[PDB]
Parts: C-alpha cells; structure tokens; sequence
C-alpha cells in the first residue's frame, strides 16, 4: 500500500502495536559474540543491546578492538550509517578514536546528557574553547572552535586532533536538544529541520566516511532520523516514489543492528515525518522555510 494512506487505516484501526509486532517477529537475528565476550562487560551500556559481529566497527588496535557501534550500508539508497551508544566513562576515548579511523565529518547526538534524573551518556565534548579535552588511552585531542545555540538543536564546530601524527580535522556536532523525556514529538517538523541541516554541512555526503549517529543505546531516536532520511531519499531516486514501504527498510536496517524503532510511537513517528517531508521536498521546496518557521529554532 501507499504510506499516507496506510498511515490513515492503521490510526483509524488502532493496530500500531500488532504491525510493530509483527516488524520485531521477522527480524535478522544474527550472532554478537565478541560483545558479549567479558572482557568487553564495561563497553556496553545496556547488556541486551549489542552489535552483531557481521556489522560492527572495529578499532585499528591490537589489544582490544572492540565498541558498541554498527556499520548500516544502504545499497540502493547509496547512503552508510554509524549507529552507536552514548558514550560510557571509559569509552569516550574509544568513540573519538572511531570517529578518527573512519574518516567521519559529523557526529549526530539525539538525548540529553541527563534526562528523566539520570544519566544517559558521558560529556564526551568540551563546553569552553579554553578547556580542551585530552584522551590518553587513544592519544587524542578535541577543542571546541564555535557552537551555535538554536530553538531546538545546537550546533557545534570542534577540532580533533591525532596527537601521534599532529594531523588535525574539523568534525560538526549536530545536537537535537528538545525530544521529550517520554514518548515522541507532537509535530516532525522540528526534527525535519534538523535533518536536513545535517543534509546541507555534507556529513551525510559520499565524499566523507559515513556520519556517527547515537542517542542513549543507540536504536531508539538514532533509528528514527536514519530510516526517515533513507526513505526521503529513495522517494528522490525513484521513478515511482509510492512504492517506498517503510517497514521494508526498517526491515533491511535491522540486517545490520538490532532493535531499530523501539516503540510502536517511534514507528508512528518514523511514518509521519516521511509523510510530511516527502511534501516539503517538492518539488515543493517552500516547505522547508515552512518547517524551520513551525520549528521556532530561534532564541
Ligand atoms: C581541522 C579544522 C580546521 C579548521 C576548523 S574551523 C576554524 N578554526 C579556527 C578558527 C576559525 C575557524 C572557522 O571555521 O571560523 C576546524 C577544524
Ligand atoms: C535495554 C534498552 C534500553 C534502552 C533502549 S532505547 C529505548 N528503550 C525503550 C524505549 C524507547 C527507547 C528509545 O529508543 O528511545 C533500548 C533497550
């Protein structure tokens, strides 16, 4: 079926829980034994989210190579996805590390350091120009060069530096400041924006290694932004743009990380934001000042 009109019959009947259900009961499963290994007990947030060994992201380092990070390739869409958890006391040297190895341009965060009283990952970036961050283990430095404070996200200009090699590079972090504590967004049209400020800085774009993407455990919210710019961007190459079944490319996703969309909100979400974002794109280009206006960043 179509989406927008999928969309109407699934709300009207009330059956978001079965077809998300359903969307757990066909996916890969797949081995994940160096995660579970326990050495690698203090690399993992949460014991029932692991990467599959297939897909994982390997730090060049003889000791242990190991992070909670999956590589998700689109072959058809040409797009490729880190997907990780927030950083944990002692892995935020390993995260910068990765970020080095893998030639990434941008990181994109989606929690808070803190929500709901707790937790959720380390302050894994510096808050003032003058007090940089050394990380020993790796052999790396971070700075903060500029950060611009918006209505719903900040952005942050940041240089990392190898300090084996003294090569330098200037990473974008892309902070979505304002998803609530519990369950999802009224409206996409923030997050839209969002997205698509991402799209402009060339993060996303072939030319760099592929964007790392975290929330808390990393298949929640991180689900949500790559399946939403996937299926936009299959809805573009396509000569027929309503044959883009979204649970078929959550479905091909999950082959390379479990547990993508974590809630039957989140997948109502998912739907919504393609839905309006396959308007503002259209050709009708006018919808993104439309959706930055509805988004109030501003303040
Ligand atoms: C490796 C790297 C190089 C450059 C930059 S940007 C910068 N650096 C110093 C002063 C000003 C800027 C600016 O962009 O205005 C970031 C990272
Ligand atoms: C063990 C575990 C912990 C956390 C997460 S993320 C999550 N969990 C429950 C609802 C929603 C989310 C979200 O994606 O926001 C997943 C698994």
């Amino acid at each position: 079926m179509e989406m927008e009109k999928e969309f109407e019959q699934i709300d009207k009947s009330g059956s978001w829980a079965a077809i998300y259900q359903d969307i757990r009961h066909e996916a890969s499963d797949f081995p994940s034994r160096v995660a579970k290994l326990p050495k690698n007990k203090n690399r993992n947030r949460y014991r029932d989210v692991s990467p599959f060994d297939h897909s994982r992201i390997k730090l060049h380092q003889e000791d242990n190579d190991y992070i909670n990070a999956s590589l998700i390739k689109m072959e058809e869409a040409q797009r490729s996805y880190i997907l990780t958890q927030g950083p944990l006391p002692n892995t935020v040297g390993h995260f910068w590390e990765m970020v080095w190895e893998q030639k990434s341009r941008g990181v994109v965060m989606l929690n808070r350091v803190m929500e709901k009283g707790s937790l959720k990952c380390a302050q894994y970036w510096p808050q003032k120009e003058e007090k940089e961050m050394i990380f020993e283990d790796t052999n790396l430095k971070l700075t903060l060069i500029s950060e611009d404070i918006k209505s719903y996200y900040t952005v942050r200009q940041l240089e990392l530096e190898n300090l084996t090699t003294q090569e330098t590079r200037e990473i974008l972090h892309f902070h979505y400041t304002t998803w609530p504590d519990f369950g999802v967004p009224e409206s996409p049209a923030s997050f839209l924006n969002f997205l698509f400020k991402v799209r402009e800085s060339g993060s996303l774009s072939p030319e760099h290694g592929p964007v790392v993407v975290h929330c808390s455990a990393g298949i929640g919210r991180s689900g949500t932004f790559c399946l939403a710019d996937t299926c936009l961007l299959l809805m573009d190459k396509r000569k027929d743009p309503s044959s883009v079944d979204i649970k078929k490319v959550l479905l091909e996703m999950r082959k390379f990380r479990m547990g993508l969309i974590q809630t039957a909100d989140q997948l109502r979400f998912s739907y919504l934001a393609v839905i309006e974002g396959a308007k503002f794109i259209m050709g009708d280009s006018s919808v993104q000042d439309q959706w930055k206006e509805l988004s109030h960043e501003d303040l």
